[PDB]
């Protein structure tokens, strides 16, 4: 029947295990799902040389993925968006043409924890019942200061595809993100100001 996932349970690559151990409470809480057989899910994560709120401030924008994400022509959320759960994006995506577009929700977010997450409820794609969530985490070692960001999804897998390409694709999608992710907040934070 349907089973509960178990990122939580084994290491992500990108990250060691001593980070994996000191995440393993947070990886519990805000990336387990209970999933169906006509679904998947998975855990990337992404080590970036930032503070935390550095980060933070880059991931919590949720009218502006384009900051992070790759082949963003667009991203409308209206008049007068107010950053609140339930408010909505429509994405426009120039990884195609014609171009694929979502409308996204925003599900939740925690200033204080520093988790954030969406859904996509409506556009042209075959990601249905999308739903992912983001976590930013700080570290520190003799002073030394890092983040890691954790980013998990569960999606159905279209029909006439495998698991396999359908995680492929959509793993595909958020690694090169938290990449890009990485290397904005990296500039921001090397440069300061
Ligand atoms: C890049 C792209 C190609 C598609 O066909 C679907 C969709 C338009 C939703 C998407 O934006 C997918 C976005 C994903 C998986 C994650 C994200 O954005 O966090």
């Amino acid at each position: 029947l349907s089973t509960i996932t178990t990122h939580h349970l084994t290491v992500p690559p990108g990250l060691t295990p001593e980070e994996f151990q000191e995440l393993s409470s947070s990886i519990a809480e805000f990336h387990s799902y209970r999933i169906n057989p006509g679904q998947c899910s998975s855990l990337l994560a992404q080590r970036i040389h930032a503070p935390v709120e550095t980060v933070w401030t880059v991931v919590r924008r949720f009218d502006k993925p384009q900051t992070y994400k790759h082949f963003i022509k667009s991203c409308s959320v209206g008049e007068d968006f107010r950053m609140t759960v339930g408010s909505t994006r429509d994405v426009t995506v120039i990884s195609g043409l014609p171009a694929a577009t979502s409308t996204e929700r925003l599900d939740i977010l925690d200033d204080d924890r520093h988790v954030t997450g969406f859904s996509i409820i409506g556009g042209e794609h075959r990601l249905r019942n999308y739903r992912s969530v983001t976590t930013v985490h700080g570290f520190e070692r003799d002073g030394e200061i890092w983040t890691v960001v954790l980013e998990s999804y569960v999606v159905d897998v279209p029909e006439g595809n495998t698991e396999e390409d359908t995680r492929l694709f959509a793993d595909t999608v958020v690694k090169l993100n938290l990449q890009k992710l990485a290397s904005v907040t990296e500039t921001l934070a090397r440069e300061a100001g």
